[PDB]
RNA sequence: UUUUUUUUUU
């Protein structure tokens, strides 16, 4: 027996903001006649709304936001524009202008019916050819056969417009995504067959016998997993897990809401695989979870791995731009970022069973661009599954969106965390702001008092708001302090009150920026109690800092010491920071602003939004009971959005209508018009107009082989034509490592707390070239050398130059990617040998000269002109200055070999700031960085209709004839990558002619300059 | 704290 053995002042700033580019484009709608135009409109339609106005920023650097809406019974919709400016006056102007041309587009409002205004030319400047050279050209002529403007035959040069010296002319089904479900000798997260090894005699059905008894074998024999599974049944959202798999199994989209720490991102994913791995299908299974942010995505990964006691590569894997750690091919979890799946959509998503779109609520571009194609998958794939997951969404809009779908609340929360305000913590703390403090802000305001705009009740102040709950002591300091400056003073007195407790726990401060990060670093560096590292250690925490130095974020501190860390918003949400105990939370963030028509960049720090305020607040309470002590008062809490408005609102469009062109999705419009929230269609015509203009598409609004390619790239596509044009003059490297300083705002150079300029031995970076782009070129020829030699050395080695180590890296990792995806695109390893660029060479340099060159086709049309010390002008001689950061920047009167320079951003501050600047010769210029060349009076030629230019005009039309051919050749390196090094003959010689044109000295002949 | 750097891509 027994069963064992049984047996069987600053008025250049406003000129420079009225600038407007494209009129002609929208009904000749511009600046000057928008709100007239508007003002008609409201007084006929009997229109009330009046602008809506936000303060930007601290008070050194203040601008406005401008919205505003207006209903149109005839159509049924509201229109609405919101812009910046450095004034009410500016935002109002940008404002009434984007809703005109909303209005014009849509016709509600008639084409405006004058003629705009188009004085003081600038003087010209000489350009001289070797004969030589001029003959290189003619024999170019004539071997393409191409058409030249003759300008003997140009009669008036009297007070007329100029003459062209161009002729612009060339010379030679809308699908779904696939999807599938899963397939043998298939790799979902590749999109390729197998044909290697054993899914040779291994069917899916075997694979998941396998993946039950393993799972059921741990489940009773592995201790640290039982522990594990023990922790996990009692989250929040375990009470729910039958539901939701129910939910999720029977509708092919489904939206979950839980408390931040619940469980949605951890667990969703595990609760789908492990019920099919426990039911003998676990091969069936393949979960995408897509987060907003990079850290995100890895950090989870990683705690999903440990939590089924996995290394990452097994079940569970990560893929970010540069770094992925796979999974195995069935049954399993990758995690990522939208991006990536966004670009997995070209191969398909053939044997995906589930996508679960993790923190829906950011409403990036990114985010609603995938909502849409989900939706549509979903339509024509009834067996794909979608999950859309946040703590902090308004679910009836999403439900809406998808039709009406489920939506399952989670209750309850891993831990609590008290909330306080600034009321609570002035009181708590008794805070009182210095008399030092209280004076400093009234000198700053008293100079703000001179350029005052009206202060309207969209500028009360609510620190000035309380209820007598609160002492009258407590609203007297609150009274005393800034809404948009972060007094250090008070988060000195509330990390005290924090260390007076006596609780331990890592502090988690947000911040809007670097700045404010590294100067309150250095602030509590320099105290006595927070500046000994036996009792503290600051940690920074930045998309831009090494990613060595944020992995420490995670990690612990040494026995008594508290970890404070000061972030950014990419630790708002989605992460688990395991030691935090304390959240202060200062209630900005920080947007990148471009206002199209004067092509103007901004950096905008705007109150959070109530979302934004409670991802924040829950990095605590998921591990312990946490505190979130949020620095606004209540009645400014009140007073916030609920949400930041949509990224899709206020960016350029052109990069995503590439993207609905190659993966075939159809109309531009009519794709964009299913968005969550579409954008205004006068920022859609923008993109189209651009792309017809760069000829990524045809005359049917069809993607040519250009702008396929360009699609392809992680680059503004003028730069992929950039490209394209390096490869072809065997400089891609060159242009590759340019262009990737030219897609990164992390800076290369560091500088120190209010340092007005680079270091003698940064400038020297530059050597004879004037060229940022250079310095950034030889600062990244080092650094690679002290790379290869090991960690050390490379942070010696940037310590030691004053570089930014991330950046350096991040220039390299996606030069490196430009390069791999021009050889897969067919280009030949031979045009992207690397050239080491000596910049100490004081002369011409034929690699470098057309790499410059080619910069001019690249940052079009960031031209500006050198005037005086730090003063240039830009398009039709609007004033700019050199950056502060520029190695061509200085307040001595320099003088430079040319005055053009070409450049990667034109930023709005107090001034308008030209960034990232390279001095370029007048040929470059003429060949590269100009639409039109015209013959104006006198036999000046006008390029642009503003640089002035004394050459000979029947030599501008032989140099202008070239720029179609250029153009043509692109179309053919396009056609055929692989032929581009043995071009036919005439096409061969025009790339010596224009190698010739841009060295450097090739305009200066018999000239002393 | 006298504004170089919110994010993100095969
Ligand atoms: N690294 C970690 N250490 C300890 N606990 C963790 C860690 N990561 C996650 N957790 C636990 O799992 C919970 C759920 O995390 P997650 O699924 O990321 O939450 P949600 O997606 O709902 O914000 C957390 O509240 C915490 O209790
Ligand atoms: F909802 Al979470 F971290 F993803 F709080
Ligand atoms: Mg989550
Ligand atoms: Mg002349």
């Amino acid at each position: 027996l027994g069963e064992a053995y049984r047996p069987l002042e600053q008025r250049d700033m406003n000129e420079a903001e009225a600038f407007d580019v494209n009129a002609a484009i929208h009904g000749n709608w511009t600046i000057e006649n928008a709100k007239e135009r508007l003002n008609i409109y409201k007084q006929t339609n009997n229109i009330r709304d009046d602008y809506k106005y936000t303060p930007v920023g601290p008070e050194h650097a203040r601008s406005f936001l401008a919205e505003l809406s207006i209903y149109v019974p005839a159509l049924n919709r509201t229109v609405t524009a919101r812009e910046s400016g450095s004034n009410k006056k500016s935002a109002s102007k940008s404002c009434a202008l984007s809703l005109v041309r909303q209005l014009f587009h849509l016709n509600v409002i008639e084409p405006f019916s004058g003629t705009l205004k188009k004085d003081e030319q600038l003087k010209p400047y000489p350009v001289k050819l070797s004969p030589n050279l001029i003959n290189k050209i003619d024999e170019v002529i004539k071997g393409l056969d191409l058409p030249v403007v003759n300008p003997r035959n140009i009669k008036i040069e009297l007070d007329g417009p100029p003459i062209p010296l161009i002729v612009n002319l060339s010379r030679i089904e809308s699908s779904v995504i696939p999807w599938a479900p899963p397939q043998a000798n298939w790799n979902t997260w590749h999109a390729c067959n197998i044909d290697e090894g054993e899914l040779a005699t291994t069917s899916i059905d075997d694979l998941s016998m396998d993946y039950e008894r393993s799972l059921r074998d741990r489940r009773q024999n592995d201790n640290e997993y039982r522990q594990f599974l023990e922790f996990r049944e009692k989250l929040p959202i375990a009470a729910m897990r039958s539901e939701i798999l129910t939910a999720i199994n029977d509708n092919p989209v489904v939206i979950i809401r839980g408390n931040t720490g619940c469980g949605k991102t951890t667990q969703i994913a595990q609760y789908i695989l492990d019920d099919y791995i426990c039911s003998g299908q676990g091969g069936y299974a393949n979960i995408y979870v897509t987060q907003p942010r990079r850290i995100s995505a890895i950090s989870v990964a990683e705690r999903v791995a440990r939590e089924r006691c996995e290394q990452l590569g097994d079940t569970v894997g990560y893929s970010v731009r540069f770094e992925s750690v796979f999974p195995r091919p069935y049954g399993a979890i990758l995690f990522c970022t939208v991006g990536v799946l966004l670009r997995k959509l070209e191969a398909g998503l053939r044997g995906v069973s589930h996508i679960i779109v993790d923190e829906i609520h950011e409403r990036d571009v990114n985010s609603d661009f995938l909502l849409v194609i989900l939706r549509d998958m979903v339509d024509t794939y009834p067996d794909l599954h979608v999950i859309l997951m946040s703590a902090t969404i308004d679910t009836t809009k999403f439900s809406k969106y998808f039709g009406i779908c489920p939506v399952l609340e989670v209750p309850g929360r891993a831990f609590p965390v008290q909330q306080f305000f600034l009321e609570d913590i002035i009181q708590m703390t008794d805070f009182v702001p210095s008399a030092e403090s209280r004076r400093k802000r009234k000198e700053v305001e008293d100079e703000e008092q001179l350029l005052s705009e009206d202060k309207d009740e969209a500028e009360i102040n609510y620190n000035k708001v309380c209820e007598d709950k609160y002492s009258q002591k407590t609203r007297n300091a609150m009274a005393m302090l800034s809404e948009s400056d972060v007094s250090f003073e008070l988060l000195e007195a509330l990390l005290m009150h924090i260390k007076s407790k006596n609780i331990p726990g890592a502090i988690l401060v947000f911040l809007p920026g670097w700045n404010l990060i590294f100067a309150l670093m250095k602030f509590l560096q320099n105290t006595n109690i927070f500046g000994d590292t036996s009792q503290y250690q600051i940690l920074p925490c930045h998309s831009q800092i090494p990613r060595d130095e944020q992995r420490k974020v995670f990690e612990p501190v040494p026995e008594g010491v508290t970890k404070i860390i000061l972030s950014t918003n990419i630790a708002e949400t989605s992460i688990t920071i395991d030691d935090i105990v304390f959240v202060i939370d200062i209630c900005k963030a920080r947007m990148k602003l471009f206002t199209s028509h004067n092509n103007l960049t901004s950096y905008a720090t705007v109150w959070a939004s109530k979302t934004n305020l409670e991802q924040r607040k829950g990095r605590a309470g998921r591990v312990r009971p946490g505190f979130c002590f949020t620095l606004c008062s209540r009645a400014r809490f009140q007073a916030l959005e609920d949400n930041l408005t949509p990224e899709m609102f206020r960016t350029p469009l052109h990069e995503m209508a590439l993207t609905i062109k190659l993966l075939r999705l159809g109309s531009i419009h009519h794709f964009l018009s299913k968005a969550l929230e579409p954008p205004p269609v006068d920022a859609v015509i923008e993109a189209e107009v651009l792309l017809r203009e760069m000829r990524c598409l045809d005359a049917n609004d069809e993607l040519t082989p250009l702008g396929r390619l360009l699609a392809r790239l992680p680059i503004e596509p003028r730069l992929g034509k950039m490209m394209v044009l390096g490869a072809v003059f065997g400089c891609a490297d060159l242009m590759a490592i340019m262009a990737s300083y030219s897609s990164t705002f992390s800076e290369v150079f560091s500088l120190d707390i209010g340092q007005r300029r680079l270091a003698n031995h940064q400038k020297a970076l530059s050597g004879t070239k004037c060229s940022d782009h250079v310095a950034m070129i030889v600062a990244s020829q080092m650094w690679r050398r002290e790379k290869q030699r090991g960690e050390h050395m490379e942070a010696r080695f940037c310590d030691w130059k004053g570089l930014q180590m991330s950046t350096m890296n991040v220039i390299w990792d996606a030069k490196q990617q430009l390069l791999d995806l021009l050889q897969q695109a067919g280009f030949p390893e031979e045009c992207m040998i690397s050239h080491e660029v000596d910049e100490r060479i004081d002369g011409d340099d034929p690699v470098l000269d057309v790499s410059l060159a080619l910069l001019c086709l690249g940052l079009y049309p960031n031209i500006c002109v050198h005037k005086e010390k730090r003063k240039v002008l830009t398009t039709e001689s609007k004033a700019a200055l050199l950056h502060k950061t520029s190695v061509n920047c200085s307040n001595l009167a320099v003088t430079f070999p040319y005055p053009f320079f070409v450049f990667g951003e034109k930023i709005r501050t107090r001034a308008v700031s030209c960034k990232q600047l390279s001095m370029v010769s007048p040929l470059q210029v003429i060949l590269f960085g100009s639409r039109k060349i015209d013959l104006a009076a006198n036999n000046i030629v006008r390029v642009d209709n503003w640089l002035n230019f004394d050459i000979e005009p029947e030599l501008a039309a032989k140099i202008g004839a070239l720029k179609p051919a250029l153009e043509d050749l692109i179309t053919v390196a396009c056609d055929n990558p692989s032929d581009i090094l043995r071009l036919e003959e005439p096409y061969a010689q025009l790339v010596k002619v224009v190698k010739d044109l841009c060295v450097k000295s090739a305009g200066d002949f018999g000239l002393q300059r």
